[PDB]
């Protein structure tokens, strides 16, 4: 495993559907899981990104009606991280220090018909449901000028 560069250290929040996370050596886990659960984690953040997005379009510009609150927006990741697919990761990396594992996870897609039906179960009405999943379709649209970018242009 190569050790993390600086550019996994700078704020990536461009990159709406990348991920960063990690996670620490643990006692009986050999590095190949270590590395799962990193991705798996860098997968959420992935979804947390895209919540992030939302929220700030909201409290824009925003043609949302409806009152949406904090908890709401966190009620949204589930729904979001449900609905990604085709997630690749993009590099796995070793911090020197301690021995933590670092994964870089891109999601090329999501289940626009998941994520509908799941902000449907949520207390969001029509219009919110259906601005809520344009938005996430257009983050997915505009991805494409990072795509797969690691350092930075």
């Amino acid at each position: 495993l190569q050790d993390v560069p600086y550019w996994m250290l700078q704020n990536r929040s461009e990159y709406i559907t990348q991920g960063v996370d990690s996670s620490h050596i643990v006692d009986g886990k050999k590095t190949e899981e270590i590395e799962k659960i990193a991705t798996k984690r860098a997968t959420i953040r992935v979804a947390q990104n895209i919540v992030h997005k939302l929220k700030e379009a909201y409290l824009s510009t925003n043609r949302i009606k409806q009152k949406i609150t904090n908890e709401m927006f966190i009620q949204m990741t589930q729904p979001i991280y449900d609905s990604l697919m085709n997630v690749d990761r993009l590099g796995i990396y070793i911090n020197p220090n301690n021995e933590e594992v670092f994964a870089l996870v891109r999601a090329r897609g999501f289940d626009k018909d998941a994520l509908s039906e799941g902000l449907h179960k949520m207390s969001l009405d029509n219009q919110a449901v259906s601005i809520l999943v344009a938005k996430v379709e257009e983050i997915f649209k505009d991805s494409v000028n990072y795509g797969d970018v690691k350092v930075p242009i």
